[PDB]
């Protein structure tokens, strides 16, 4: 009956909490190797400095374990959804409950991505906390310790950018099958146009929270570079250029996330405006749905430009701190040209998604 979607909703919620426990177990096993490797760094008469590379190896394999766990959990949620959406439609449940049931299942997927991004960032934080207690007595040079840190940064950026790419796709897939299973039950087409608007707004909220995870990864990189001057191990040329690299990776990960999110929203809108003209929706409402989808595409554009602006605001703040401790002005200038190129890329991608969504909308109003 109507309790099927409740049985799936509760079964997904426990599945999310079971994934949260597993990620905390993965992060605890990392901490068991942080404290143990400290005892291994006890005036090493044999294996020395090898515990540092074996610690960065453990970081890489914990990050990979986190990424794999999120990937599988997202699929068990999306699969449990898709089969529950169809099992309920077979029971001939009211179709308005299928769209609202898909929206709840999409919410849990986005909360899964939020919990996951925190674990990815916390593992990066444990890796930094390890370096703040490293190079104390053995005094591993800023080159050996800083390389393992910059490598952990780009692996976290890649696990975050990946996690967002997958999560977007599982939401966009659910929104596609749910829209089609609704039109199969002859939903009033106006409700199909609105259901797509709700799912689009969940997509944009996924982009916003995803951009925050990237920005906070940039902050852990800036903080990790400040630790370089503390132990007096690195230089101003190596740890500065290493942070300049993490800046570039965050910009390109943000712009990639925005490019993808624009495309998933435009793809969902085109498939929704088309599935509505099938049931012959009033053309006036078809021209209204195209207008709101257009607005949502532009809102996503700004909310992304703010994230790109915040990456610059973190770059300038790190620049004034590194100057109060030339090359610092060239780093600001390079981060500014990279930022502006991403803003330009964003506006030219946005307007094209908006214009293309209007040309296909007019074609649907002319087929009337």
């Amino acid at each position: 009956p109507e309790e099927l979607l409740k049985g799936a909703e509760e079964f997904i919620e426990e599945l999310i909490r079971e994934s949260e426990e597993g990620a905390e177990a993965l992060l605890q096993a990392l901490e068991e190797a942080i404290e143990a490797a400290e005892e291994a760094a006890r005036r090493k008469s044999g294996t020395g400095e090898e515990v540092g590379a074996a610690l960065a190896a453990a970081v890489t394999e914990v990050i990979a374990a986190l990424s794999a766990l999120l990937t599988e959990t997202l699929a068990h949620v999306a699969a449990l959804a898709t089969q529950a959406l169809a099992a309920a439609a077979a029971q001939r449940v009211p179709p308005e409950e299928l769209l609202k049931g898909a929206e709840r299942f999409i919410e849990l997927l986005i909360r899964l991505s939020e919990r996951g991004a925190e674990a990815l960032l916390r593992a990066l934080e444990l890796a930094i906390e390890a370096a703040e207690e490293a190079a104390r007595r053995k005094s591993g040079t800023g080159k050996e310790v800083g390389a393992a840190l910059a490598a952990a940064v780009t692996e976290v950026i890649a696990a975050l950018s990946a996690l967002l790419t997958l999560t977007l796709a599982h939401v966009a897939a659910l929104a596609t099958q749910a829209l089609a299973a609704a039109a199969a039950q002859r939903v009033p087409p106006e409700e199909l146009l609105r259901g797509a608007e709700r799912f689009i707004e969940l997509l944009i909220r996924l982009s916003e929270r995803g951009a925050e995870a990237l920005l906070r990864a940039l902050e852990l990189a800036i903080r990790a570079a400040r630790e370089a001057a503390r132990r007096k191990s690195g230089t101003g040329e190596e740890v500065g250029a290493a942070l300049a690299a993490a800046v570039t990776e965050v910009i390109a990960a943000l712009s990639a996330l925005l490019t993808l999110t624009l495309a998933h929203v435009a793809a969902l809108a085109t498939q929704a405006l088309a599935a509505a003209a099938a049931q012959r929706v009033p053309p006036e409402e078809l021209e209204k749905g195209a207008e709101r989808f257009i607005e949502l595409l532009e809102r996503l554009s700004e909310r992304g430009a703010e994230a790109l602006e915040r990456a610059l605001e973190l770059a300038e703040e790190a620049a004034e701190e590194a100057a109060r401790r030339e090359e610092v002005g060239a780093a600001l200038a390079a981060a500014e040209t990279e930022v502006e190129a991403a803003l330009s890329a964003l506006e030219t991608l946005t307007e094209a998604h908006v214009a293309a969504l209007a040309t296909q909308a007019e074609a649907a109003a002319a087929a009337q």
